[PDB]
């Protein structure tokens, strides 16, 4: 059954991929080669070109991503050669550096060796490569609540956070054959952070907010033609609402709207004053302003929706079905000011794609 | 088949209704009575208590409605006795008056005679009883674009609008046996309107915006125990976003955000300034302020979400399944500041309910 699942996904993927790459005449032979390899080895190995295009297809198929216009410019780093924890560590450092690119962020993915018998070669514990720790003890809340479980796991392993609201979590990952993960502090010189200021309201700096430059999701599985790349961190650049409307605003995250209201000089007493809405708009303005001022790439939700409209058009022109998850594509502020809110999307799963996987902590 | 559909819906409805009304021992006999009535007449007639509770259940089952906490306080007006166009007209005038209640809006439904062989007794053309006309000629756009088709239909029938941006459409409805609908101007003394001002920005009145007090959807079918009440106008009070974030803001409606930006003293040149978002917040503040100042009932989206949370709790406590359409329940501004955005809802259709029906114009 497992070989058949693999073989069927392989046929589907190779046909589509080679069709897109102008290589339809190479399909029959490549399929034959793959068939023998599966019989004899239990699996098969992608060519560099298959791996690159597969990672690109997987982004293009990601229903929850508004950023997909740029799917074909993904920089794919092939690290199927790594065997040691030092090499994994250095690959992850290099990903941060090359993706950051001094603020002119480059969409990048680093692909590590795939699972074999469902057996992981490298298992990355981080949710993102750069993320802030979170703590909750005797009612006292510090940092990012969404990080509490991973932070506790790290502190079981000998790491200790300074208990600032913005402690960088170490890289933490496990190698096949090791019972425990290892962890490494991130060099601060690798990590760009942006202090949050407002274009008009001087006092906004009194909040002492900041965020990191680059979101690098590091715990999703890339599936390509039946091969499971459980370790394949990727990044683009942020849409400003991710930071301003969710990370800094959610009651279960940094929960800053009351403090924002106070610094922008409005009362936070009556729902009818729409003070949360007003605070959200000013916080989201501050985020965009701050990243721009610092020369770190970011997109606003209006521009991002416009680009996504072009992605829809490009799909139709290419004769490809569009898939999307309306509930994630709408921005969390002024969604009805975008075209996305006014149409529907087919939420079917097409592969290659990126998938959730169970967290080894928790 | 049709009698069987009716009989099956009838059994389901009468059991549930009588169960909710403490009348479970009356079910068997009432079902027997209904069975004979269907055999002999082709249909059956609700008791006053069935009709009232059915209209209430239908609101409670309305997946797209955030306002459902108050389902049990609906004022049900039974107008199954009407036979003439004068009586329909007067019932609709009376609905407006009693629902408005000098601004202290009363949730009301007026139920007209049901369809017989799928044959409508009264067919109401209005989308809402109070609504503004819309015109589009040689590129020139006036009033509410969403009303263009109904406005044109009315002008085919001898009505003429003044071509203000806020012309009240006449009541327009057709009686069984008539080829054409009749229309009646609304008496202005029946219709409360609210001018839009802002609590702090004097110039906001320069926009000369207004809206009507009471939304009275008049083109949905109420289905209760297999009986089709195609003509059953209902109302609550507005949630402010309906007016501020959609009716006055949508590009395909009144399209006021650029004018709002200009009066509140902000540039509308760069997406990154989030000027649309800022304009939306100030317009929505103005709407709530204006209705409150005038003593006309309205709810903000934060309060409405809080009430809806209580509705969820009340359903679970009563042992009733909750249904909802997440995509309509989230408010169109700051949706992630509400609990609704952070959970999911079962979008199954439960009857009694309110349904769309085909428009006789168009
Ligand atoms: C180039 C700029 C990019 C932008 C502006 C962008 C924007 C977004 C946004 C706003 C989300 C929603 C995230 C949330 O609410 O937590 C998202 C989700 C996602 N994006 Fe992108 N994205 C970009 C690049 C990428 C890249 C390079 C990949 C993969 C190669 C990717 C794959 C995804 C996936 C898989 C999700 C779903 C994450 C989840 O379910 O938690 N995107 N994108
Ligand atoms: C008491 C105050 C009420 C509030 C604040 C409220 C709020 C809302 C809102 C905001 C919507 C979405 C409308 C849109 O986006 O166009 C809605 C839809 C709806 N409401 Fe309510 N509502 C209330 C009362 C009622 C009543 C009395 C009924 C029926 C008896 C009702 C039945 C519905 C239905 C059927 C829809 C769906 C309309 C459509 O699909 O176009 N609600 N409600
Ligand atoms: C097709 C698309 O889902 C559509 O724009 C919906 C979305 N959610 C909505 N929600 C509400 N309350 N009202 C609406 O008109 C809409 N429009
Ligand atoms: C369960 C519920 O649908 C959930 O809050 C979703 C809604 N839409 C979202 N959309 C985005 N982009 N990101 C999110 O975290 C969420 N959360
Ligand atoms: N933009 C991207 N978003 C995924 C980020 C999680 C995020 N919402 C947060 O950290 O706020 N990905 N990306 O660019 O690959
Ligand atoms: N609140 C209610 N909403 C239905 C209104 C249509 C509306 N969005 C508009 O006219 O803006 N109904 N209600 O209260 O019965």
């Amino acid at each position: 059954e497992e070989k058949e699942i693999l073989w069927n996904e392989a046929k589907a993927f190779i046909a589509a991929c080679y069709q897109e790459l102008g290589k339809a005449a190479e399909v029959k032979d490549r399929l034959a080669d793959i068939k023998s390899e599966i019989d004899l080895t239990g699996s098969y190995v992608h060519t560099k070109e298959e791996l690159e295009h597969g990672a690109k297809m997987a982004w293009r198929n990601s229903n929850r991503c508004i950023g997909r216009l740029f799917w074909n410019s993904l920089n794919v780093i092939d690290r199927r050669d790594v065997r040691t924890k030092e090499e994994v560590r250095d690959a992850l450092f290099h990903h941060i550096e090359t993706a950051t690119n001094n603020g002119k962020i480059r969409p990048t993915i680093t692909i590590f060796p795939p699972e074999e018998k469902g057996e992981k070669q490298v298992e990355i514990w981080n949710h993102q490569l750069i993320r802030y720790a979170g703590y909750e003890s005797d009612g006292e809340r510090i940092g990012d609540p969404a990080s509490c479980s991973l932070t506790a796991a790290c502190e079981e392993l000998g790491w200790r956070g300074e208990r600032t609201d913005f402690d960088l979590l170490p890289l933490i990952f496990r190698m096949k054959g090791d019972e425990q993960p290892v962890w490494y502090e991130l060099p601060r010189s690798l990590v760009i952070e942006v202090p949050i200021t407002h274009p008009d309201i001087e006092a906004f700096s009194d909040l002492e907010l900041k965020w990191y430059g680059v979101p690098i999701i590091s715990d999703m599985k890339l599936e390509v033609g039946g091969i499971h790349y459980n370790a394949a961190p990727f990044n683009g650049w942020y849409m400003g609402t991710e930071i301003g409307a969710r990370n800094l605003a959610d009651e279960k995250r940094y929960d800053k709207l009351k403090k924002v209201a106070s610094v922008i000089g409005i009362a936070a007493d009556y729902n009818t004053d729409l003070w949360k809405d007003q605070a959200l708009v000013e916080l989201n303005k501050a985020v965009l302003h701050s990243y721009k001022k610092q020369g770190v790439s970011i997109v606003d939700h209006h521009t991002a929706a416009s680009q996504f409209k072009r992605f829809e058009e490009q799909a139709e022109e290419a004769g490809r079905k569009l898939t999307g998850d309306w509930t994630w594509l709408i921005p969390p502020i002024s969604p009805a000011a975008t075209h996305i809110f006014h149409r529907s999307y087919d939420n079917s799963i097409v592969k290659p794609n990126y998938f959730y996987q169970d967290k080894p902590y928790e």
